């Protein structure tokens, strides 16, 4: 809507206070006009109809329990937009400042979050397995990254291409978590997963096997479940990304870490310049090697580490 840009205050899912960009026109709306064509957050009101109604508030103060998921979805979408703009010089997900839209309070006791091809959607969780999903910065960044992938490589959400699609979202979800410096780690969804259990997460990039996901190509899932194991086989790529950044010895293969910044640069270039809709793991290796070569030279330590990392996880 058309109005005056202002700043409100509220509390997120984890009880932390933060300032959020809003728009005033009779009501205060969760509409951030400071980033691209805007960031809009909607209330799905426990229904499945999308996007719902643009979030309206009477006093620009969002401290109600019902407001929490909206506060975080709105705020973290902003942080993710900043990451892509400041670190990769990318304006929004389409590269042309497309408006970012998110709907919270989707359905009842819904344990997932997703990008539906047009916007992000967040469930509130069942209170046991998950609390409102927008409370996790890595979750929000994971979802917005699916939008970036859709407008670039266009990786099909099935089999190996789908596993890469998923890994890319976990990789950048984690890099954004480090960017925001919010208790960063190489785990996925730890802030909103199982509130009754501390120290766990949905997936682990440092050690995928911790939760039963493969950490080597020889252990890849070849079934039909989960669209060919897109959330399972992503562990093979996540482990490779972790090794490239942090280094380590995996299955007898030693990798010298080159850091998170370079990891981000290499994968962003691979995603936007070399990957295609049907790229498989072997092609991802080639794309990553070529990207590192473009940026640091064929005889660089960076290229060597990328090769070692993929060798470690058995991707030739
Ligand atoms: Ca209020
Ligand atoms: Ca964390
Ligand atoms: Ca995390
Ligand atoms: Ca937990
Ligand atoms: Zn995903």
């Amino acid at each position: 809507i058309t109005g005056t840009s202002t700043v409100g205050v509220g509390r997120g899912v984890l009880g932390d206070q933060k300032n959020i960009n809003t728009t005033y026109s009779t009501y205060y709306y969760l509409q951030d006009n400071t980033r691209g064509n805007g960031i809009f957050t909607y209330d799905a009101k426990y229904r499945t109809t999308l996007p719902g109604s643009l979030w309206a508030d009477a006093d620009n103060q969002f401290f109600a329990s019902y407001d929490a998921p909206a506060v975080d979805a709105h705020y973290y979408a902003g942080v993710t937009y900043d990451y892509y703009k400041n670190v990769h010089n990318r304006l929004s997900y389409d590269g042309n400042n497309a408006a970012i839209r998110s709907s919270v309070h989707y359905s009842q006791g819904y344990n997932n979050a997703f990008w539906n091809g047009s916007q992000m959607v967040y469930g509130d969780g069942d209170g046991q397995t998950f609390i409102p999903l927008s409370g996790g910065i890595d979750v929000v960044a994971h979802e917005l990254t699916h939008a970036v992938t859709d407008y670039t490589a266009g990786l099909i959400y099935q089999n190996e291409s789908g596993a890469i699609n998923e890994a890319i979202s976990d990789i950048f979800g984690t890099l954004v978590e480090f960017y925001a410096n919010k208790n960063p780690d190489w785990e996925i969804g730890e802030d909103v997963y199982t509130p009754g259990i501390s120290g766990d997460s949905l997936r682990s990039m440092s050690d995928p096997a911790k939760y039963g996901d493969p950490d080597h190509y020889s252990k890849r899932y070849t079934g039909t479940q989960d669209n060919g194991g897109v959330h399972i086989n992503s562990g093979i790529i996540n482990k490779a990304a972790y090794l490239i950044s942090q280094g380590g010895t995996h299955y007898g293969v030693s990798v010298v870490g080159i850091g998170r910044d370079k990891l981000g640069k290499i994968f962003y270039r691979a995603l936007t310049q070399y990957l295609t809709p049907t790229s498989n793991f072997s092609q991802l290796r080639a794309a990553a090697v070529q990207s590192a070569t473009d940026l640091y030279g064929s005889t660089s330590q960076e290229v060597a580490s990328v090769k070692q990392a993929f060798d470690a996880v058995g991707v030739k």
